[PDB]
């Protein structure tokens, strides 16, 4: 019996094959679908319906530069599920086509005010400003790194409807009211979700929409933390408390404030193919990644360290979303009102 | 290949032997599984929410006498699935059983107002106010039958807290609020679930609860009614549009004037062996039955046919809630408040 100090040693010294890797972490994967699944629909809801009444009793410095995240992700940075028609489907495509996607199903027209909360790198933000001239885009994101590289494109795309508010957005208080809001992968790391979708509410009108796309497990819900002693990746991956897993269905529960219009997923080989386009393209750029992050880093195994987080991400994620041709992980996503 | 019109006639000719009368109705249910279920959750959800917004796009003489309903039901004349404790659990037993089951999930409380919706004959409403002396409990029906052999129990019973509404639902107009809303097996009869669940919710203050008990699929809803010309059975049980079956989650969908507070699922071996119970019961009284029912329907011919429908009713109604061991179609439960 290997402790997790051994796996994770061989981990860090690149001695663990990419097949061993893979293999480790669908088994992973696989203890924990085996831990949700229950032997009938009563014992399910029951777990369900646990995890959700638990939820209602719930109530850091250094970033990623901006030429490493270019180096590894795709053209916009886009740091959620995307969406791929064909078997070609180029990562810059894939971002484009999600893009469209959150555009038709959060019913976007142009002249609406639009939020954006945790809006990343501004993906999104800048595909609706540039997309529909009269809309004013606001994007809102706690990272200072992340405002300064969106206004930045916004000023190179010469788009004068963007502005970005730096808040948290569990703190954040404004009288403002927007026509569309959307949360796009975001809701995972919220750690009170009724009071979120409250708080939602108060920035909306009788007239407003509220879009919200989280990657989710088709019939159980689990905080992304470690079943047993022998799960190294998933403290790994995330520290504890840090993201929630909600079912595809767990949003449902969640109408005190908001009123749901529409429910769909996203088959998971979407997301899969998300992480394996980020993974090959940060393997082909290596040696570049290296040279950026020693700067800010200080040291070559404090590089390979942050280089092995991310890439571990893109294999495990790989597993998650791939398993049974992505029939268990995969993108929930919700159209509501207020009510 | 055989007509409709040839299997209804040995049917009811009783030529049809129990055991090919159950192979042939578990054919057509079967049928219905393929139909209901697709082949990935993306699918399953676009299926299941088309149906939804289907429902929310909508906007008789004769009855059984008394003492026909008591040779075949048990002794409070429950018609909605009961709860079976053991393998010996009489049917009288089980119907005492599923009466403090709603108790307990609708959290009723001695002093109490409380209106059962649909009340049959009943046996909530006189368990109630036996139970809860402080209690007044009032029962809605459609039916004169109903409302005059409830108040006859009540009388018998020495059960002073105990009203009945008769009144179409759909019609009745009221400003009386109740600490207790019930609708046990109701739901699957109304046309309008929106505008039911809204009326209801005007019925309520912010300090009542709904309870609402309904026949389900756990994964799809369907209208109950033939898929092709091969299914002679679905429009003999009932006519064309009186009855839907939702899935266990399609009300979750219906939070317009009410919220969610809990939400169960009570496996279908439990109807399954109500029925069966029925069946029997009927059975073993036929003779009687028989006699009961000449005077008011006029020709042993006319009587047959009641008691073929209600018989294979029992039979078909088996096949359904057994299916797979009670793990296709079941009772949900919804515990809901007001917004
Ligand atoms: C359980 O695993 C997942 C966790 C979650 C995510 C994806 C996951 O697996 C593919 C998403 C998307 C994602 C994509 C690239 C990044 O990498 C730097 C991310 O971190 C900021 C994230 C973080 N999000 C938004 C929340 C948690
Ligand atoms: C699709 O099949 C079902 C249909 C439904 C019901 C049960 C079903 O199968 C067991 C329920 C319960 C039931 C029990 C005894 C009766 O028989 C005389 C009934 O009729 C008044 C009913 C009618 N309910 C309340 C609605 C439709
Ligand atoms: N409490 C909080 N307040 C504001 N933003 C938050 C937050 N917690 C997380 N975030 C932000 O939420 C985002 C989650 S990652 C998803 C980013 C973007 N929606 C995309 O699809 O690419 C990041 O921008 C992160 O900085
Ligand atoms: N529109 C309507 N208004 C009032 N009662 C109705 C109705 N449609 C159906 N009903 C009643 O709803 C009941 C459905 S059967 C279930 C009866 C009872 N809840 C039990 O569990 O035994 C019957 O009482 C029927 O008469």
């Amino acid at each position: 019996k290997e402790s997790i100090g051994e796996i994770m040693g061989k981990l860090m010294q690149g001695e663990i094959g990419d097949e061993e890797l893979s293999k480790r972490i669908k088994e992973i994967f696989g203890k924990r679908l085996q831990w949700g699944y229950k032997p009938t629909h009563q014992q399910q809801l029951a777990f369900n319906l646990d995890f959700i009444k638990s939820l209602k009793e719930m109530d850091e410095t250094y970033e990623l530069p901006s030429a490493f995240l270019e180096a590894a992700f795709g053209k916009t940075i886009k740091q959620s599920g995307c969406y791929f028609k064909d078997e070609t489907t180029t990562i810059d495509e894939a971002e484009e086509a999600s893009h469209e996607l959150y555009c038709e199903r959060a019913q976007i027209k142009d002249g609406q005010t639009v939020l954006d909360i945790g809006c990343g790198q501004g993906g999104l933000v800048l595909h609706i400003a540039q997309k529909y001239k009269n809309c004013h885009v606001t994007g809102l994101t706690n990272s200072k790194a992340q405002k300064n590289y969106i206004l930045m494109q916004a000023e190179k795309l010469q788009l004068s409807n963007v502005d970005v508010i730096l808040a948290d957005v569990t703190k954040h208080e404004s009288d403002k009211t927007y026509d569309r809001i959307l949360v796009i992968e975001t809701i995972e790391h919220m750690k009170n979700i009724q009071l979120f979708m409250k708080k939602l509410s108060t920035w909306m009108t009788e007239d407003s929409l509220l879009f919200v796309d989280h990657i989710c497990h088709k019939t159980f819900s689990h905080h992304f933390e470690a079943i047993d002693e022998d799960d190294w990746y998933s403290g790994f991956i995330f520290p504890k408390g840090c993201v929630t897993i909600l079912s595809a269905s767990a949003l449902l529960y969640f109408q005190d404030d908001v009123t749901i219009l529409d429910h769909w997923v996203v088959n998971g080989m979407h997301m899969a193919r998300s992480v394996d386009a980020w993974r090959k393209k940060l393997d082909k750029n290596m040696e570049l990644a290296r040279e950026i992050l020693l700067p800010g880093l200080g040291s070559k195994e404090a590089v390979n360290g942050v280089i092995t987080h991310i890439r571990t991400f893109c294999m495990g994620g790989y597993e998650q979303f791939s398993y049974n041709n992505g029939e268990e992980w995969m993108v929930a996503q919700m159209l509501f009102k207020k009510k």
